[PDB]
């Protein structure tokens, strides 16, 4: 498979195509990420890091930020809090097979030019572009803050400085890209990933909402997480456990049965295993116990390194 | 008159009085006001200033925050820019009688921790009252930019970081004021002076041609804009030609006229010359003439001053 497919295998979509394609053929390119600290990593966090490893293998340096100063700016509490959170965080992302070089925001996000370059782009934003932007980004306020609309411009403003070819994040993160883009002078190649769905079935993977599997936790909280999950039969949409399959688990895959319930079973694609589970041919309890004990063979190794 | 008495005279308001008596009380104090630079300095400026020349009377260590990153966050063009237009304004206010530490914006409000305390205010502050307390500041924009709300707030953290007991400014300021006593730790004092008419009388006084007394003007641009200024017989409210006689001129004021009209005539207050004015007891012309010449006579230490450089 080319480096191009590579990149694009299970991203939500890619801010362009022909743009990337020109990316690509450059001698040095650079891509980056931000992470916001978070006390716990779960599958939302490593299926970016995958896509960062896809471009790491494609030739690209790769940029991790330590968001510790955008978090704050959206309210996570105090800056030398959110500071330790993230240095567990980088070495998670080590353990996860990612050679990287990883920036706090703090580092460069209150040196004087940075500063003056916000200012510069704050005379360029629209207040109702900013607010726009961060919609599925800001927490839920009635009386929304000030800070609010900086944080676009400060993103927008990182972007900028750390002088990436191409920016990865979540779809939530679309229209702060699509204002880099228009904002600076080097057109950022966009690629986003998609929203995991929660265990319980009713918003996106979340440490401050309790419906994540971490890469660290130990096999009986896979198994008991996984086993509780949201999981109808016969529904793939918002389907939690299907959407891990997808994106985590290797094809050909062997799921073990009992010969009482037909047997171990082979499925050489998702889509397969999309068409078993839509038929009921695959019952929930069954690919929640194969769901659960590959995530555990995948996570072994960060469990190991962790240590 | 007592110290009180000379900072109330002619503002719009304080707050609070009783605050300020409090400062009053202090051995060591100090005040300031913001100036974006500008082009001209103007009765507006001048009125302010004064201000700032009683309570340096009073006992205050008085600040001037040269204020050009501010007037860069409010679009008023490049920076280096912004900054050779101040330096000129500094020796203007050297030059009408104040003595004070002369401050730019641009030397302290791009330092880490004031920049980090922008953004600790900035998830303080609704955008609402951030936005509300521009409404009378910020240029007409038919799309406006997120640099309108981080510029209350600049404003607000600029005070913190200068210390001071009281912050003075235009009647325009009075929001931005206010949020700095919520968002602070300590309450400043804040003193209002009124927004000075324009001379075409259809808005504040600004820069716009023939709308200003410069008080570096000479004797003949006084003369013409004044005459040219609106000046409604009877009419005192709105009336630049009356708000310059009330803020800037000494009574007892002798106006002349020919003996055919009335004679000249001997005005002891301000209160005065309203009354006459309102009763239409002195036509505008004759206003006018006194408040030009007086102007020529009262700016003339001004221009002497900055004569010598
Ligand atoms: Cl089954
Ligand atoms: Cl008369």
């Amino acid at each position: 498979m080319d480096e191009f497919e590579l990149i694009k295998r299970n991203t939500s979509e890619i801010i362009s195509e022909e743009e990337l394609r020109e990316v690509l053929k450059k001698d040095e390119k650079s891509a980056s990420i931000g992470f916001e600290p978070s006390g716990k990593i779960h599958l939302g966090h490593y299926l970016q890091i995958k896509k960062m490893i896809d471009l790491q293998n494609a030739g690209f340096d790769i940029i991790i930020a330590l968001a510790d100063l955008m978090a704050y700016l959206n309210q996570k509490g105090e800056l030398d809090e959110i500071r330790k959170i993230g240095d567990y965080n980088k070495k998670v992302f080590e353990a996860m097979g990612l050679k990287a070089k990883y920036v706090y925001g703090s580092e460069f996000q209150l040196d004087k030019d940075y500063t003056l370059n916000v200012y510069r782009l704050a005379l360029k934003t629209t207040l109702k572009r900013a607010r726009r932007s961060m919609e599925l980004i800001a927490r839920e306020d009635e009386n929304p803050k000030v800070a609010e609309v900086i944080y676009p411009i400060m993103q927008v403003n990182s972007i900028h400085y750390e002088g990436v070819d191409v920016a990865v994040g979540g779809m939530e993160q679309r229209k702060i890209h699509m204002l880099a883009r228009e904002l600076l002078p080097k057109k950022v190649v966009c690629i986003h990933n998609p929203v995991l769905t929660g265990l319980d079935g009713e918003g996106k993977m979340s440490s401050s909402k309790g419906n994540f599997i971490a890469v660290d936790d130990s096999p009986e909280e896979i198994r008991a997480k996984i086993k509780k999950a949201y999981c109808p039969a016969g529904v793939v949409e918002g389907n939690p456990i299907m959407e891990i399959a997808k994106y985590f688990l290797e094809y050909p895959l062997t799921i073990k049965r009992p010969e009482k319930f037909g047997g171990d079973l082979t499925v050489n694609s998702y889509e397969e295993l999309e068409s078993l589970f839509k038929n009921k041919e695959l019952h929930p309890m069954r690919l929640k116990n194969a769901v659960a004990e590959e995530l555990i063979k995948i996570l072994e190794p960060i469990r190991k390194r962790l240590s």
